[PDB]
């Protein structure tokens, strides 16, 4: 039986700017680095950056909707979004759902998000206003 | 600050087979489904499957090393991997370069992994058998 997410691994084209982005800009903890990757943590999240010459720097119009959302408190959201904006980090979508969300790109075009709110919060909102065809279990 | 992964969203090309894969085959908990997506959990992980006409079924040689690992116990690991094998689930990697792992593909070619062990355990193992150039902080 699966018990959770063990780790998220992102392929990166250049290790140094990716470490700078996740450690310095986003504030994650760097635990180890080797010639072809790094391990960081963000709360319970184990993040691995893996240097991969197959990784393309990918415009957001050229990738699908797969994305990785990080939790932040409502109180911290606006100042963290402003930090990303000051650093020139590109946005790939505007928020139109419940709970604050900021949709931003990593140096290789990985689709990231800051989100405030749990699954339980989302399900409660959906129960009140269900999406088209929605069924609950 | 950022506190962990809020959710993982995977773009899928065909919703029903993807829900079946994550719920029936992998045993995750299905909370809701609608015409364009589904919400599941795996322990604390919030997984969204999002129907996306842009998603392509992607062979593993055509994608980079970005991948998503799920935690499983030492006692359950081998029989779960063998069950996926016997079910015909495609694979993408054989060499255990980061400990006890089974590497398999979802219906759209998302790169998945079963892994036994925490980040702390992997750092301890790496101190003995470090990756080339490895530094610990
Ligand atoms: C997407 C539009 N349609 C399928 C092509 C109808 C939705 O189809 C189902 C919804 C829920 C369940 N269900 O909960 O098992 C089974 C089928
Ligand atoms: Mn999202
Ligand atoms: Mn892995």
């Amino acid at each position: 039986m699966l018990s959770g997410l063990n780790h998220l691994t992102l392929a990166v084209s250049q290790l140094a700017p990716s470490v700078a982005f996740y450690q310095q800009l986003l504030g994650m903890t760097l635990h180890a680095r080797w010639d072809s990757g790094a391990y960081l943590s963000c709360g319970d999240l184990w993040l691995c950056l893996s240097l991969d010459p197959q990784r393309r720097v990918t415009p957001p119009e050229e990738s699908d909707y797969t994305h990785y959302a990080f939790s932040i408190s409502e109180a911290d959201f606006a100042s963290f979004a402003a930090r990303l904006e000051a650093a020139g980090v590109a946005v790939w979508k505007l928020n139109r759902s419940e709970g604050a969300s900021h949709y931003f790109l990593d140096p290789d075009g990985h689709k990231l998000e800051l989100h405030v709110g749990s699954l339980a919060q989302r399900l409660a909102a959906c129960r009140e206003q269900p999406y088209k065809g929605m069924v609950f279990f």
